[PDB]
Order: C-alpha cells, then structure tokens, then sequence
C-alpha cells in the first residue's frame, strides 16, 4: 500500500493496512495533520482510514 | 493587537505585542501550523512576526 | 514570576504574566504538552493558567 | 497485546503488534508525547517499540 505523507509518496510497512490523513486542533493556536501510514483507526476515526493507493490526500 | 489565528481573527491580550505564524515538523508524519498572539518573537525562529493588526495571515 | 517549561525554570519576561499549563490529545497516541510563561491566561478562571511562582506543575 | 496509553491501559487492535512510546520537542514550549499500541517502527526507532503487555509504560 502507498499513502500520501506530507508532499511524499511512501510505502507502508507490512504490518500498516492503511493510509491516515486526520487533522486536530488541541489548543487554539494551533492545527496538525497527520498524515501516513497506519494500523486501525479507533472507532471513532474510521472514515479517516482508508485502504487504497494514495487514498488519504 | 489583533491577529489571524486558523481562520479567524482574535484580539490579542492588552500586553502582547506580536502576531506570528510558525511551523513544526517533529516527525515524518506530523505537520504542526502556529498562528496567534505573542508577548514575544524572533522573526528568524518563525515564518513570519509583526506588530501590526492582522499582519500574520 | 518563574514558570516551568519542560523541565527547564524561565523567568517570564515583563508581558507574561501567568504561568501555563495545558494539554491536547487530538488522536488516542498523541499528547501534546503547552507549558511555560503566558498572557494568554487571560480567561478568569485558573484552568489553564496560575498565578503563583513556579505553579504549573 | 496491552499497552499503556496516556494514563489508560488498552487492548490493541489485533492489527497493532507492538506497543510504542516516544517523545518530539518542535519548540522549548512544547513536547509530544506519542504512546499506545502501534504497528511495526521505523530502523531508527527500534528501541520505541516492545511486545509485551504494558512495556511502553
């Protein structure tokens, strides 16, 4: 599998079924994007996981 | 002062003399986007400080 | 006033006037930890601000 | 597999083999903190990875 991470194109390890791309605000001032491979996301984030090339921009 | 902060634009507290926008890459993976307010701020540590109102977009 | 900040005491400069404490988890694995001098301790509550030397932890 | 993940104590998910701890320090004020289950780490992070229960505490 390969995701988008931050302007790269990367292969995911064997054990990494997913490409991620979430982002989080926890203070005010500040905003970030995750953006890789992944294991599962958590119940709450599973439309932020995805299982296709390329498929987190 | 006011500044722009992710979108919209916030009144700095009474003693704060800077707007800013900085950037962070700890990991990989991991993109970190700064904008606010500052009591301080060195322009070569930032993308970006000014003390004028919403100087920082 | 003296804050922490990592482990590390600053002396906050003359615009600082609170010392800060806060803390974001924007996804299950990742804590993020704000700590240090602020004015941004603006709100009337001790949250995530205090006022007293060395007080945020 | 559990691991420790901020002050909790997690199942993984049966795709996440390993548990993980790790820190980033983008500025002096903040510090991250990433720990829980995760999958398989990069060649320069093999120490961050264990595979028994609760090793990243």
């Amino acid at each position: 599998l390969k995701c988008y991470q931050h302007g790269k194109v990367v292969t995911c390890h064997r054990d990494m079924k997913f490409c991620y791309h979430n982002t989080g605000m926890p203070f005010r001032n500040l905003k970030l994007i995750l953006q890789g491979c992944s294991s599962s996301c958590s119940e709450t984030e599973n439309n932020k996981c995805c299982s296709t090339d390329r498929c987190n921009k």
